């Protein structure tokens, strides 16, 4: 099935746009990345950097994940990101999202050999 690295790339990588310009960016991107297929995925974050930049985060600041494991890494520098949150008036299959564009440090869980992002934990 899909590898954890490619799932992280489908759910969280959007290098070809430097930033979200539209309020509907999340409605479009959550639909086309297959995150509203059987359910509205309530929370997602897209990262607007190159794959090599995002993968370099796995050799940067080692920190604890929310689940208590220390396979997480915090980026030393801020990155262009867009957070997607399902709103109160959102009902499947018509999923509605608030788009929040921001320049924030990201924290990703890294795993495997090669050692790459498999999970987006948070942004700080």
């Amino acid at each position: 099935k899909e590898t954890a690295a490619a799932k992280f790339e489908r759910q969280h990588m959007d290098s070809s746009t430097s930033a979200a310009s539209s309020s509907n960016y999340c409605n479009q991107m959550m639909k086309s990345r297959n995150l509203t297929k059987d359910r509205c995925k309530p929370v997602n974050t897209f990262v607007h950097e190159s794959l090599a930049d995002v993968q370099a985060v796995c050799s940067q600041k080692n920190v604890a994940c929310k689940n208590g494991q220390t396979k997480c890494y915090q980026s030393y520098s801020t990155m262009s990101i867009t957070a997607c949150r399902e709103t109160g008036s959102s009902k499947y299959p018509n999923c509605a999202y608030k788009t929040t564009q921001a320049n924030k440090h990201i924290i990703v869980a890294c795993e495997g050999n090669p050692y790459v992002p498999v999970h987006f934990d948070a942004s700080v």
